[PDB]
């Protein structure tokens, strides 16, 4: 709990998550409230996204949202303003991570798959900033100047690619590459963006494993969602982390199987 | 003098997207005049037709939305009903709108954002995941390959500029896609690469006033000026020559690095 | 609120070069506020010596070239006699000249160039080696963790400006180093990472005209202002605390993107 | 032979080559001459780069320098000019790979190897390139205002460096670095400046091997020295090249042994 002088305030700010109710979603969640802020959890998936709703307690409300939706976005802003009056950070953490090669016996890649993968990952976490930017330019001027942050969420497969992540690499890395154009033009309202990368960590997002595991430098394991969410409250109160993509991943460089 | 080479082009089939006009119609025009077969692909016919027109019976036109599943499948069908077989597959379509994140009408449209993902990104996909399935049944030649495929990312995947959300997303999903591609077609001696293009004289930017693609020119170190599509095309021919490239973004750009504005 | 982390700063002990001023200073002050001990290292005797009779008695000042194999070991050496152990090393020495390939007097130095790279690359190494082999020594503490360190690059390892090819080539070392060593370093359980700082408010910054200072706050888009030391101490501090960085090299610039001039 | 419209001539320029005793560097050599270029071969050892010479022919000559050296390298730039009149074209490929752990039984990682490969990899190339580029600066404006090109070896391990690696990454990663501050300053004069990072090439270089190039996805092979001089050849050719590193590697992500 010891702070640099200038550190940006984390107590009474409001969250906007998406993928909130399981993995690093709901790690991010669980940070924020334990921190003393304010989380609208946003998930596809009510059931999951009430009962971590529940389990946090009143600083937390749901709003089922798929992210693909220009309707459904709306609403999930709305319903953060509606329960805690303002938005200051967004943290994008909803993704699917499908595995399927290019050529297979069955034949080529399906076009639809790598379409719902950049629906959900690159589609989704556009969708979300663009509302929560347009959201936080209505705040007033915190320190420095900044209303607020938006936090991506790219993954090691933006830079290492194995076989068989084409849709998940070309979704991750456009997440990633947009990271500086929209922090160039959100610099105006004092908006700040950045992507986190994460390597391979303990979620239902991967559900080969344990050798991904084996290939990890150190610390040799999965990460601990909490870590992501560390590194995600550090940004909130950093405010000279902006434009940047951040490996979390203890020094992982995925081989191609 | 001679160009150290593996693949030899004469002969050899190119299948090219945006081949109707800038980067892809010059790739076209450099394949044709180095002995390949070239079947171009656009979604516009007038400009495709009078392309494939002037470049004699070496080259074929078919009209072709590079995201269309259907299209895609009917393209690679032309390429082998009228050539044989594809060797090289040219991905150029692409639109490069600006548009900022929060405008004064409101925020970015999702819709335009989606179109050019749709265009860049899942078209670059649809026509390699097409064309490496025909290639994967060719003879392997000189070194094991059956052959290559090159992308056009953009350096908006590294230094967009404000308006650029959409253009950078869908071209920095084509560079980091190069990797898990290359890895997995190397088992079928099919080589991916990807050219990040700087700032070219491309129909779009031949509309721009001169005053403003004379300061586009001067943001470029060396050679302060709009890139040729030649050079571009260029820089293809070489990728295919030269077996060791694979797996890589090259910036083509006069060591430009975009400002904000 | 609670900090999530594996390594418990308090009572751990930091090497840090560069520590009379600046960015080395300011993690010196960091740490000794957060409850650990330091070791001062800097070619500065004046500005090391007041710095640790500032910071009181967990605080010990060795004057230090860090390109000196015995003044290394002599360091070390300090460190151990004084507190037992090192945890962390924070490599923030560093000179940052300006010299153009081709200037009017003639071509670049190259001996100053020499020094830049002795500096900045070859003392970082010579640091990190001989700190390496310390913390290898130590008890394995939280998830096989026996110690940390931190090397500065700069964002001129990424967008060299106009004069800085000896900075750009020292601070894209030690950048290049960063993985290797953390894959090796790794086996002992420790970390290694890398910060790429922009512009910050150093001793060098802090004696430029300020109408110079105010035109380079400028150039960085948000903030829109020079970083302040302790900026860069807090993400040393989370480094420490964060057990899942390691391998990488992180920018804290405001999302500057250098220009040529 | 087919060359794009615009391209630049490589017939009769003047190429200064590092390390053409061997490898990399001697395949520029060879390369250049047959295409019709002069070459001024420089290397530490006098045998090898007197042997390369002769082979070539009358459009070489040979002039023993050691990089790191200012005398020697001003007295190469001198015997291009006595030969030649002029200098075109520098390629750096004169270099050292060594393998060192920072931490061996042994003891720490020696610093005056980390020193001498910093010397050779990096002093060395900046060397070169001072002095080269300070004499094509006198050379008369060619098509586009071009008056040279200066092309650097970098290394795969500026990107991926395995155990061992530090000095090696450490050089070539500097190397890299310096190719944009140093693109932008030489762009007022016409010189690009550009750097190749090469994979496993078929060199003297690293005198193991066979599982490195198990890994290369494909070409499944060691590069052939003539591929490396065919890509200084395009960069010659293609004004459009600047201020880039570009790796030549068969898609080869090293792992960490
Ligand atoms: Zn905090
Ligand atoms: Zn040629």
């Amino acid at each position: 709990a010891h702070h640099h002088h200038h550190h940006m305030q984390i107590e009474n700010r409001v969250f906007l998550i998406t993928g909130a109710g399981s993995g690093l979603g709901a790690a991010v969640s669980k940070m924020a409230v334990e921190a003393g802020a304010k989380v609208v959890l946003l998930d596809v998936n009510a059931e999951a996204g009430e009962a971590g709703a529940k389990a946090l307690g009143a600083s937390a409300r749901f709003q089922r949202t798929d992210v693909a939706s220009d309707t459904d976005g709306k609403a999930a802003i709305a319903a953060a303003i509606e329960a805690f009056g303002r938005i200051d950070v967004l943290v994008n953490c909803a993704g699917v991570a499908p595995g399927e090669k290019v050529l297979g016996r069955e034949g080529a890649h399906k076009l639809e798959t790598f379409t719902r993968t950049i629906s959900i990952n690159l589609i989704g976490t556009f969708n979300m900033l663009r509302l929560a930017a347009e959201a936080m330019a209505k705040n007033e001027p915190g320190q420095g100047g900044e209303r607020g942050v938006i936090i991506n969420t790219a993954s090691v497969a933006a830079f290492d690619g194995q076989i068989g992540q084409a849709a998940y690499s070309a979704s991750k890395g456009g997440v990633a590459a947009m990271t500086l154009p929209v922090a160039r033009e959100l610099a105006r309202h004092g908006i700040r963006v950045m992507t986190i990368a994460p390597g391979i960590f303990k979620t239902p997002m991967m559900a080969v494993q344990d050798a991904l595991g084996a290939s990890v430098p150190f610390p040799p394991r999965l990460g601990e969602p909490a870590e992501y969410a560390a590194l995600v409250h550090h940004i909130v109160e950093n405010q000279m982390l902006n434009g940047e993509v951040i490996r979390l991943d203890g020094a992982l460089r995925m081989a191609a199987k």
